[PDB]
């Protein structure tokens, strides 16, 4: 790939939203959910990560309309319950 002081700038924000695919800032690759990929590879929380790229309005890391583009309203970054309650 590269990763020698440059990384992959997936352009500026605003157009980070594409056709049901969200572009991986620092990485280049595209997917439906950066939330996972983020905490997997780049690791850390989506809100903490937006700080790195100075990403305005705390730009969502999940699909453009996944859940009202706003974590389904409330339920902050992290995990609700550490349990798979109900099937």
């Amino acid at each position: 790939a590269v990763n020698v002081e440059k990384q992959k700038p997936a352009v500026s924000v605003r157009k980070s939203v594409q056709d049901d695919h969200i572009v991986c800032l620092e990485c280049g690759g595209s997917f439906k959910s950066l939330k996972r990929h983020l905490t997997t590879h780049h690791s850390m929380t989506p809100e903490e990560y937006r700080e790195k790229w100075d990403l305005p309005v705390d730009y969502p890391m999940v699909a453009p309309a996944y859940a009202e583009a706003r974590s389904r309203l409330a339920k902050e970054m992290g995990l609700g319950q550490r349990r798979k309650a109900n099937r």
